[PDB]
Order: structure tokens, then C-alpha cells, then sequence
């Protein structure tokens, strides 16, 4: 297991536009595309990604491509943040996969929120942290996945995903 087979497995794999968890369009391997309700906004950016006129619909060659810009983005985000490098740095591998996982899906734009998380995955104190994170809207609203990769930051282990 690795980062690319776990966001894999909680993504999936679609070839033609589709909507997120969130109702936004997607493509791919959980490529979001736009918040905007416009599909028209959507294509564009598809378009644009992609390099070429698609339609709305994409090859696994191209969906895969995207997957791996979109694993590298979350990576050097995190590397280019103050407060998650520090904690990213002090994590083990199979730990860091399950934080590029949640930055992955949630970006950067609620870092903040997750302060005290942080500091108890810093601390290496787990089974807090898991309380804590699961204490959240990300948990509420995706519950199957959180608890895939809370799991994996509790053990530090890839049973979740196996
Ligand atoms: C190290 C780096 C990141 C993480 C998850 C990031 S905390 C967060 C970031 N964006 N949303 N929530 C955990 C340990």
C-alpha cells in the first residue's frame, strides 16, 4: 500500500464528469473541477486540464495522470506550510499517506480547525488524536472514509484499507 492505491481505493475511478460528496463536479480520481453549479464551468476546466476539447469525458491514461499532478499538489502544499509541515516532518510513512489523504480532500483552507489535532499527532499521543479528529465535520459528513483514515493515523498500520 501507498499513497496512490489509498486515495485510489476512497476515490475511485470515473471517466466522465460527476458529482463529489459535496455536489461539486468531479472527474477522474476525485479531480474536482469546479464549485460552480455552471457544467458548462465545469468542461472549461476540464478542457484546460487536460489540454485537448474532451467533452466531459477523459481516457484512464488521462484520469490517472491527473491523480498523480493532484498527489504531488497536496505533498508540496503541505511541504510549503508552516503549521503541517513541522507535523508531517515528525509522522512515519504510512501516517503521512493518511495526511496528504485528508489534504487531498480538503485542501488547506481549514488547517486552523485541526490546531489541536495537530498537536496531539505531533505529540504522538493516537488514540486523542482519533477523538479529536473524528470530532468534526469531515467525519460527520464522510464518515466511511474518516474512519478509514483516522484508523490509519490511530495504528499506524494499513488494516483499514486491507
Ligand atoms: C500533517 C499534515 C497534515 C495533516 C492533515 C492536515 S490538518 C488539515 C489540513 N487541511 N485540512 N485539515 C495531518 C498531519
Amino acid at each position: 500500500m501507498n499513497i496512490f492505491e489509498m486515495l485510489r481505493i476512497d476515490e475511485g475511478l470515473r471517466l466522465k464528469i460527476y458529482k463529489d460528496t459535496e455536489g461539486y463536479y468531479t472527474i477522474g480520481i476525485g479531480h474536482l473541477l469546479t464549485k460552480s453549479p455552471s457544467l458548462n464551468a465545469a468542461k472549461s476546466e476540464l478542457d484546460k486540464a487536460i489540454g485537448r476539447n474532451c467533452n466531459g469525458v477523459i481516457t484512464k491514461d488521462e484520469a490517472e495522470k491527473l491523480f498523480n499532478q493532484d498527489v504531488d499538489a497536496a505533498v508540496r502544499g503541505i511541504l510549503r506550510n508552516a503549521k503541517l509541515k513541522p507535523v508531517y516532518d515528525s509522522l512515519d510513512a504510512v501516517r503521512r499517506c493518511a495526511a496528504i489523504n485528508m489534504v487531498f480532500q480538503m485542501g488547506e483552507t481549514g488547517v486552523a480547525g485541526f490546531t489541536n489535532s495537530l498537536r496531539m499527532l505531533q505529540q504522538k499521543r493516537w488514540d486523542e488524536a482519533a477523538v479529536n479528529l473524528a470530532k468534526s465535520r469531515w467525519y460527520n459528513q464522510t464518515p466511511n472514509r474518516a474512519k478509514r483514515v483516522i484508523t490509519t493515523f490511530r495504528t499506524g498500520t494499513w488494516d483499514a484499507y486491507k
